[PDB]
C-alpha cells in the first residue's frame, strides 16, 4: 500500500490542476499544466516517480492516460497503471479548492495560489495537536530504515 | 547537514535552464528545466520545494534572482531562510540517457530518477531517496 498513488484533475479559473494523492497519507502533489495532454501527463507522472517509490497508480481513465506516451513512461519507470480504480479522498478535491480560496488574493497567478494551497494541505497537522500531518505521516510510510 | 538544508543552483545547457535543488544531507535532488533563470520562475521553484519537505534554508550563489521581492515574499511566507559539485553528476548522467528523449527536460527528469533511485554501495548501502526519508522521519521522531 505504500507504494499507491491516485492521480486526479480539477479545473479551476479555466485552467487544469493535475493532483497525485499518496493514498495511505493523503500527501499531495499538483502541477497547473495548459491542457490533460499526454505529454503534460507522462512528464508529470515522470518527475512524481523520481521524487517517491512509486509502485502503482490509480487513474480515472481519462484519455489523457491511454496516450502510449504515459504507457511508455510508466514501464520505463517501473509504474504499474491501473486505469478506472477509484477510490476521505472525495472531500479533499474539494478541500484544496477551499485552501485556494483562502490564498487567492495573496498570488497574482492562480499556479501561485495552487503551491501555496499544496503547502498548507502537506504541512496541516490532522487529528489534534498530537497528530500528524500528511508530510510526517508519509515519510513516516515511506522510511525503511 | 541538518534535515531542513537545501543548495539551489542553476546550469546552463541546450539555450535553457536547469534549476537544482540538493538536500545537502542526503543528496536527493529536486529540478525543473525553464525558459529563464527569472525571479518569478525560481520563486515558484522554491512554493513548490517547501510544499513538499521540511524546507529551513536554502544556500544559494546569490545571483540576481534570489533577491527578487517575488522571491522575497515566497521564502518570507514559506518560512525558508536565504543565505550565500552534484551538478556535475546530474550532467553526466543527462548525458547517458540523453538520447532516450525527444525533449532536454524528460532527459532531466529520468537523470533526477536515476539518480534519486540509485543505491550507492554494495548490499547495505541506500540511495538518495532513502537517505532523505530515513533523515526526515528520524528528526520525527
Ligand atoms: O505550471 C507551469 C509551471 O511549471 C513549471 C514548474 O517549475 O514547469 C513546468 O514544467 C514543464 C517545464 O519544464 C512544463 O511542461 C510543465 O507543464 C510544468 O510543470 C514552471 O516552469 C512553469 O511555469
Ligand atoms: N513528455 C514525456 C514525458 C516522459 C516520456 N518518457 C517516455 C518514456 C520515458 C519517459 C516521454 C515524453
Ligand atoms: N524507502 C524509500 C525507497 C525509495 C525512495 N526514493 C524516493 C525517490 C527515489 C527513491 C525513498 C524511500
Amino acid at each position: 500500500s505504500p507504494g499507491i498513488w491516485q492521480l486526479d484533475c480539477t479545473h479551476l479559473e479555466g485552467k487544469v490542476i493535475l493532483v497525485a494523492v499518496h493514498v495511505a497519507s493523503g500527501y499531495i502533489e499538483a502541477e497547473v499544466i495548459p491542457a490533460e495532454t499526454g505529454q503534460e501527463t507522462a512528464y508529470f507522472l515522470l518527475k512524481l516517480a523520481g521524487r517517491w517509490p512509486v509502485k502503482t497508480v490509480h487513474t480515472d481513465n481519462g484519455s489523457n492516460f491511454t496516450s502510449t506516451t504515459v504507457k511508455a513512461a510508466c514501464d520505463w519507470a517501473g509504474i504499474k497503471q491501473e486505469d478506472g480504480i477509484p477510490y476521505v479522498i472525495e472531500s479533499m478535491n474539494k478541500e484544496l479548492k477551499k485552501i485556494i480560496g483562502q490564498v487567492r488574493d495573496q498570488a497574482e497567478h492562480l499556479k501561485t495560489a495552487v503551491q501555496m494551497a499544496v503547502f498548507i494541505h502537506n504541512h496541516k497537522r490532522k487529528g489534534g495537536i498530537g497528530g500528524y500531518s500528511a508530510g510526517e505521516r508519509i515519510v513516516d510510510i515511506i522510511a525503511t530504515d
